[PDB]
């Protein structure tokens, strides 16, 4: 027996199709159907019995928490089946780290869930999607891949959903985790596992969203010279339950940001101080408002905070989640 | 014999002083005076005739465009003097890239301007500031350092103001330019120059702010799943002239972001699409609203846009500035 | 209350002492005694009951396998004691990755073994050794540090012995593992664990060298354009049991290298093909002579091969060790 | 209208051809002819009038200094012609940095010379060579590419021959210059120049090898724990004129290495201390034997030393070359 893998498609440049091979604008991300991706790499059938299912077909900049919630619920159904050994999810690069991390916290199975994406459309010269998809299927079907949390596979690398991020606007090697590295790499049709993440996920995670149809509102505000108080006022006004702050340095806040945060907290908004820098630890500091994001970047921090707020409003518990998830 | 260097102090953790050597919260950034920094490294007097001038003493997260404008005007006065060979500017790490890039565009001299900072306070065990300051002074006093644009010096590295960024919340090696590298390095008391930036700066820059007392209002908004339209409404409402968008991937915009941007542009707000990723090129795309940031990250892009708006409101000219500065 | 930590000193720039603070040549690495290091950071005594033991005092470029063997044997004696909770080993940066990886494979305890080093001498301005030592002691005394394999601590980072390497000749942030990241980081006097290495080590390792008094001879030969066959001849002639080849690219071998390798193997020399590149996988290739190093760089590969050859001469078993250690 | 570009083919995995699309051993590097590469990307004809010339067809691990000398001589002939605007050289990845740097020092023209390579064979799924070639042709034909020294183009990046190196055995993104960055990047069919190298090359280089038919013999020896003296004896015995030492840390030498080096120097062998670390400066140290490689890695250092020895045996002049080329 080959493993049985479902390829659950959501869209992205991996399913993008353009007029010529050199073209990288004007084409639609999420134009091609899941079977077209599979038929472009017939080699996948030597690795697994694959079945394509079209979940959606959108550019990932339009992916929304309400859709991601349904994606999570669907993956959980699929993995509950005896005839499904793993799932590969095709997705746009722009917000794959948000969807992936969401599933990392909410999927109740040790079976592999592997997000895969492409920086060049399927019609491009030296398109990356075909090899990226092959590698994702190899990963999803290996018995050694079980219990590792949700994975993001591109460019011969296996990244943990919790650490991996799109570090570059436009390159093929954009997905990196500068301080945490890759869980593994795929070279010469062989998987080499290097690390296991030392964080809670999947079957050891408290978060369960089955039955939910929507999520708490969380917005992200940037920190910079002359950052304005009025954006905190606007967020509070629009009923946010959480604000993630993409702070200067180690979550440092200006006098204007401190004023906005204190206002937010008066209204019961939970504030998380993250960093705009790209990497590293925002340490605890009792003198400043809000909780701290540990090493979660702003986009990951929003996902965790949303999920946390489905369960609790207790700052002590939420802070512990940030240190452990 | 020796070069004459002014050390112009603005604050920062480099001037921070705590109760113990292991302490890194509760202490005040910008507590120590410039002469206390100089007297902690008397070795600097073998490199240069140094003179300390206290420009300000704040944490850099509170640095503002109006103050940076005065800093630029002061540096231009200093460099106009025959008895000043270069300037070293002590500053906080959190927004040094913004202040540095501002001076990179507005300083009308080939004499060296070198920003220097520290991630650990002056009282810390293995504090970095002493050696960082020594290196900055060596750089500022070398004849080979002339004509290179504004520099940021920490941890044995010389970064261009246009490329360097704080990449990590909390580490000593935080300042990197992943795609562009360092202008040079300082090893064994010797400067090794590697690159010259291929962009316009200082004496070849069209931007001149002498006589200005304030700058156009420019805000930065983040891109993420479920990003809200109402933050664009708030910005427009508060009279911004420019919005920098810290976009998903290559400046990709959601349907909500597109609606906010189109509204902004109807009111004459100039929109620049940058990236939240940390690195790389946002390419032109005539199908999407706004201009593109080229390789300027959101913080640098705000600075350039502010300065551009002091000279023009022509999108074609502003776009050209983003490709040349 | 506090853990009991032995600080076992071997030398290195961490123990180096120069005539001035800016000096970085002419000084002797491994000049200062272990108690002088401890007394320079009295803060260590709030973290642990420390005891210094002078094992040696040499520059690490002179460290030899016979000495490393004794170091391993000693650490195993120390860790067998009820009154020792962990060991910190002060060492030179140049070959710390070789000594650390040796201990990683031979130390029969889950108690922490933490190597520490410094790129600047103890007398330098902004010397890194004091903070590095303090961090190493924090790591060695934490209960959470147990069972993680041997660690190398510098510059706020905790590297696994198996992955970490000196990547730069002269910088403070030199120790990195580009593909595998750090096991953890130490920020704000707090340890943040990120990864557990997915390889065999310490208490799950087959390698045991207690009672040995010497090791098999293994040399390292470089791969490059016009590489010569006569260096393989010289190695065979001097009785090597193993050759690690620091190959072009993915362990690629010239016609001359193939000839040298075939000669070596005819004499029963075990050949491992590694890479000079710095990073990544050398994949299996039945067409080429020798075994492959997986992701072990040449220095690590020499250590593993030496240890392997104390137990077996079976190529199949040795190759498996390279994929699992 | 279009620039005239010669594509001069030497072999490599870019010209490699395998039995299936997933295969990466058993195939021959340098199997396909230059016209087959060109015809696989007919899009190149919109960028340039291209002409293929087959210089050789070998795996680059077999490239030799005598062949590289001919390659340089041929490129100089081509660039002397009015009907040649630039040259793209197809080559294997394993030693492209050595051949590229050789040309960087010996090519007497400001016209672009661009080396290009591929990590996956031409028959692979998601092969990189087609896009890499197209980018190389774009770079070679752009007027803005003149006067930049020799370039290595892969994966959307333009590296200087002096800084770029294969950092990873097996990945597509392997070519990096960690401290010096890229000269530029190619994104969205547009070239973005970031840096100019601050070193002597091409038209400003003293090295001229036209008329030479062979080069001085230079070998490379590795530095590691227990490194043997007898390899220096072997090298001396075989008539080397130079030895490059791939040293521990900053060119640090063991007692055994010092003895070998002193022996070599007595026989008039020039010794250059480089580093095995991958990056950074080997600083001067008059106490230790030999000259220092500045930031040249061992493979580059061999190239420069060979060329230096064609002109001089004066240590002072050779050392100055290492600081300026
Ligand atoms: N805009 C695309 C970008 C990509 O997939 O590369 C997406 O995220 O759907
Ligand atoms: N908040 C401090 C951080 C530092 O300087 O390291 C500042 O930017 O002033
Ligand atoms: N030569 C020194 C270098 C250092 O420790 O930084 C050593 O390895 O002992
Ligand atoms: N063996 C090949 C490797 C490659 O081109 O990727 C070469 O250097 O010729």
């Amino acid at each position: 027996k080959l493993p049985n893998i479902v390829i659950l498609a959501t869209g992205g440049t991996i399913a993008g199709s353009a007029a010529t091979g050199t073209q990288t604008t004007g084409y639609k991300a999420g134009a091609l159907g899941v079977d077209t991706l599979i038929n472009a790499v017939p080699e996948v059938k030597k690795l697994a019995n694959v079945k394509g299912e079209q979940f959606s077909n959108m550019a990932s900049q339009n992916m929304t928490g309400d859709v991601v919630l349904k994606l999570s619920q669907r993956v959980n159904e699929l993995l509950a089946r005896d005839d499904v050994d793993g799932v590969v999810i095709t997705h746009g690069t722009d917000t794959v780290e948000e969807s992936a991390y969401f599933l990392h916290l909410t999927v109740k199975s040790d079976k592999p869930v592997v997000f895969v994406a492409a920086m060049r459309p399927a019609t491009a010269i030296s398109a990356d999607g075909p090899m990226n998809l092959l590698e994702a299927v190899r990963v999803a079907g290996d018995k050694q891949s079980r219990g590792r949390g949700v994975m993001v596979v591109l460019n011969d690398r296996i990244g943990s959903a919790r650490y991996i991020t799109k570090t570059n606007a436009s390159t093929l090697d954009t997905f990196k985790a500068n301080e945490e590295g890759y869980l593994g790499v795929i070279i010469g049709n062989r998987i080499y596992y290097q690390n296991r993440i030392d964080k809670l996920h999947t079957t050891r995670s408290v978060f369960d969203v089955r039955g939910l149809t929507s999520l708490p509102k969380v917005d992200i505000l940037y920190g910079y010279q002359d950052d304005p108080e009025y954006l905190y006022d606007a967020a509070i006004q629009h009923g946010v339950k959480g604000i993630v702050y993409a702070g200067m340095g180690a979550g440092s806040v200006s006098v204007r940001g401190i004023a906005g945060m204190r206002k937010a907290m008066e209204k019961g908004v939970v504030v998380i101080r993250s960093t705009r820098t790209g990497n590293g630890i925002v340490p605890p500091d009792e003198e400043l408002p809000g909780l701290v994001s540990d090493s979660l970047n702003p986009a990951h921090a929003r996902i965790l905070l949303m999920l946390a707020l489905t369960r609790t409003s207790d700052p002590k518990v939420i802070q512990e989640y940030f240190h452990t998830y």
